[PDB]
């Protein structure tokens, strides 16, 4: 396996807006970190979004949290029903344990 | 930070159940507060479209969440054609989490 | 309630192969009685399609499906633009509990 001696690995589920998924992904590989990502739907909303899978070193975890942060945060937007304020955008991140990392 | 207060621990179910039950598991989900995140599968041994849930739940959940899904999606007998016929089944995995975040 | 024996454990394989690759891995799997579950994914890096292959292991037949992996994606790497993609990404993931309604 990939993984070094006493160290390990997360794997990384986050679940962020379509909206927000171009830059999420340009920013992961900016700073090097390695994506899969899946079409998915909300089952509460039932509308597209998007779950990006990050295998990474522990080591690196509070970093690539902050850049789903910097990215995909929370923030409001004004709509109209049928003004009113409502929370858009945001991140729903898993941190998963790994026992191993293999590339074949 | 993370949501899960010191001691306790959250889970990833990845439930995997037919089409035509998704829309009755989606329902129930809801009905019930689990959220879920679902992804459109295939099967590797019949390559027939099936539905794969995402739920991180709590772990006093776990047993609640397990029951809507045998409830909605469980193996069953159905009259069609009359024959009786299976219907449905879910496979569930339940995994460890050692973290949640919301941003 | 589970099908995990006592004293015993399963894993979750996460194969993420490229699209070229993918039906063989499917057939192998098949034949030695893996169970898999296939994901249409694409790449954080090239943004291109690729699959990722969910299979529910126990503990005692991953080495056997790792060297199933590694037989029909192993040595597969090509070279393309916008790069080494290589034949398969595996992660070995910790499972809980396992069941089937
Ligand atoms: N039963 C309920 N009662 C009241 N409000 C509800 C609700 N279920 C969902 N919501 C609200 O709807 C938003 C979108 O949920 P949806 O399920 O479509 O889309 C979700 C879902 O696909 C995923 N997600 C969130 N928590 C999850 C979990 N524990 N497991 C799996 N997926 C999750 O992340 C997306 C964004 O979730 P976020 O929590 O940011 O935002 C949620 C939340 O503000
Ligand atoms: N350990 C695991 N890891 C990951 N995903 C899993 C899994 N076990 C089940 N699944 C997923 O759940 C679906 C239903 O499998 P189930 O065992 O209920 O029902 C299965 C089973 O009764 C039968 N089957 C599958 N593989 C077989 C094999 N090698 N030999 C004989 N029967 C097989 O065909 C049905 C459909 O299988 P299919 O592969 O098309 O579709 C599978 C697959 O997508
Ligand atoms: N740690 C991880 N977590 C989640 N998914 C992972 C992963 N490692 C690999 N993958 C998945 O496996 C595919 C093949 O990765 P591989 O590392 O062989 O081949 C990679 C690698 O040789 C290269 N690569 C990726 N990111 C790079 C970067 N930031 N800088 C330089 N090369 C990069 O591009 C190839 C294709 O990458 P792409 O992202 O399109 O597709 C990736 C991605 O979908």
């Amino acid at each position: 396996g990939l993984v070094p001696r006493g160290s390990h690995m997360k794997m990384i589920i986050a679940i962020v807006q379509d909206q927000d998924s171009q830059e999420l992904a340009d920013q992961l590989v900016k700073n090097n970190f390695r994506a899969t990502k899946l079409a998915t739907t909300g089952g509460f909303l039932r509308a597209g979004n998007t779950t990006f899978l990050c295998g990474v070193n522990d080591d690196r975890v509070d970093e690539i949290l902050s850049v789903i942060n910097q990215t995909c945060g929370n923030r409001e937007q004004l709509v109209s029903p049928i003004p009113v304020e409502v929370e858009v955008g945001g991140a729903t991140v898993f941190v998963m344990p790994v026992d191993a990392f293999h590339q074949f």
